[PDB]
């Protein structure tokens, strides 16, 4: 049995979750569900991302603490994620004493190996506010155009980008007052130095293709020295030895990842957990699931991070692409700018789980959600292809025979089919060949639904004195529903558990080789009802 450690990105605390957030966690929580169904051991780690200025300055817009912003919004976002079944073993914070003692480790270690450098640069300053401003809290004239009011490093009339320093008539975003150009000590970590380790990580061939081929872009361009540090005021973790000076967010940001491991740790009372997965010689595994937005900092700087100061490195990076709406960005305008909260009051979670799935490859690609097609796809396939095994059967079952299905399978031939894909359908869930893994599953769904309109049970149920037959095909084509929703268990979790009720059974990998024999089975209420373009409408507009 592996040892696996899998993470997904930590949401920044200033933003509610949203539907690209979901493709994410839904596509690692898939991949978790089956690794736990083949019996290894799984950590599912996440955390909010709480720290820097924009978290600073929107709670002291909203005059609360940051700690009482940020603990509203994790609430929020745990609340979203429960809502979808996103299966973590822990959810955490990156503002956390586990995480500030792993940040100050991982720093005096990079320093102590030489890995950290001191340099003044010169940047923006309020100075009535009295704080730096990053780029996107500088407005004024765009220098070419000079339209007013545009904002950071580009103008959103003219298209132009230049540095914050060339804006006319330069406005601090936060007090309005006019910023000024001030020195400050920075502190650099040396990625440069380990260009060499991460060139041969890139071509190992662990990596996604499109991934490795970006990495030889971002060397031709060159590695530089990356300003860890931030001056006060901020919302963060201060340098030890460096008063007025913080980590910046991205520094802090990965190594909530361990931190969040910590705290399951210590919570579990397990001292020795913690040491077998992140020291150098581990044989435990370790994978992060991230969008194409953050590959720099999770291919580059945190593997850097993690080899100067004695860790090991991860596994792998599982990268996605983007989520689309109607083939387009989302866009508030149109209401296709969909949070997760918001689409739980229109459809249930495991219908945007299945979508995402049927669609997910192992390649970066991005993903659309075409709101006519989500109708028609889950209508299709969920209801009735799959489900339709359940309740075109388990009526004549319930009603002429007890509830008890036949004590032999009716076509030993036709479930040995079934159960000789688990090899292939397992592969690719391993493999993260979602789109595959449900092709198959769908295909197998159609060879059943043939073999029942082959014997025709609603024929076979109106003749005289063929019982036998109909409790023969109805338990036959249960017995085949109990394998796909084994497949599909990974993907489904809600309705895989209402299956399970009606078929008075947990749905195991290896428990489709012994089918359900002489075996009562439950009633049950729709385990699965049509959506509507009315619905999508609905959604929609509650979006705008
Ligand atoms: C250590 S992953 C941090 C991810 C970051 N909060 C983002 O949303 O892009
Ligand atoms: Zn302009």
């Amino acid at each position: 049995a592996k040892k696996i450690l899998v993470t997904c990105a930590l949401p920044y605390a200033n933003g509610s979750i949203h539907l690209g957030h979901m493709l994410e966690h839904i596509q690692a929580d898939v991949w978790v569900r089956y690794q736990r169904m083949r019996g290894h051991e799984v950590n599912f780690i996440c955390a909010d991302d709480a720290h820097g200025t924009p978290i600073m300055l929107k709670a002291q817009q909203l005059g609360i603490t940051p700690e009482q912003m940020i603990g509203e919004m994790s609430q929020e976002h745990q609340t979203d994620f429960a809502g979808f079944n996103i299966s973590y073993d822990n959810y955490h914070s990156t503002h956390s004493e586990e995480n500030r003692q792993l940040s100050e480790l991982i720093y005096s270690r990079l320093k102590e190996n030489g890995f950290i450098k001191n340099r003044t640069i010169s940047q923006l300053y309020d100075p009535e506010k009295g704080m730096f401003l990053p780029d996107r809290f500088v407005k004024g004239t765009c220098p070419k155009c000079k339209s007013p009011d545009q904002y950071g490093d580009n103008c959103e009339v003219c298209g132009a980008t230049y540095s914050p320093t060339e804006l006319i008539e330069p406005k601090s975003v936060v007090s309005g007052a006019t910023p000024v150009m001030r020195d400050s000590e920075h502190f650099f970590f040396d990625l440069p130095s380990f260009s060499e380790m991460l060139q041969a990580w890139t071509r190992s061939g662990a990596l996604q293709e499109q991934v490795a081929n970006k990495m030889q872009e971002w060397f031709e361009s060159g590695l530089q020295q990356w300003d860890i540090s931030r001056d006060a005021p901020y919302f963060g973790f201060e340098i030890p030895n460096a008063p007025g000076k913080y980590f910046y967010v991205w520094l802090d940001a990965p190594i909530g990842y361990m931190g969040s491991f910590k705290n399951l740790c210590d919570k579990r009372g397990d001292s020795v957990s913690f040491d077998e997965y992140w020291k150098k010689d581990s044989t435990a595994e370790l994978y992060h699931f991230i969008g194409k937005d953050i590959v720099y900092f999770h291919s580059l700087f945190w593997p850097a991070m993690l080899e100067g100061s004695n860790f090991r490195k991860p596994s792998n990076l599982f990268v996605h692409g983007y989520v689309t709406v109607n083939g387009a960005k989302m866009s508030k305008s149109r209401g296709t700018f969909i949070k997760a909260s918001t689409w739980l009051n229109h459809f249930d979670a495991d219908s945007l789980r299945y979508y995402y799935t049927a669609k997910l490859s192992s390649r970066i690609d991005d993903i659309d959600l075409n709101l006519e097609d989500f109708v028609q796809r889950v209508n299709a396939d969920i209801v009735n292809k799959v489900v339709n095994l359940a309740s075109r059967n388990a009526g004549f079952i319930n009603k002429r025979f007890d509830g008890v299905l036949a004590s032999e399978l009716a076509d030993p031939q036709l479930y040995k089919t079934f159960t000789d894909a688990a090899e292939v359908i397992g592969e690719a869930w391993e493999s993260r060949e979602f789109g595959k893994a449900v092709r198959e599953i769908m295909a197998l769904a159609d060879l059943a639904n043939r073999y029942v309109d082959e014997q025709a049970p609603w024929v076979v149920a109106k003749q005289e004195g063929r019982d036998a037959d109909l409790q023969a095909i109805c338990s036959m084509g249960i017995n085949l529903f109990r394998v796909l929703m084994t497949y599909l268990k990974p993907v489904l979790p809600k309705l895989t558990e209402r299956a399970e009720a009606f078929l008075n059974t947990e749905l195991t990998w290896d428990g489709i080789q012994q089918p359900l024999l002489g075996h009562k089975v439950n009633p049950f209420k729709a385990l699965y009802n049509r959506i509507d373009m009315r619905q999508v409408e609905a959604l929609v507009e509650a979006s705008k």
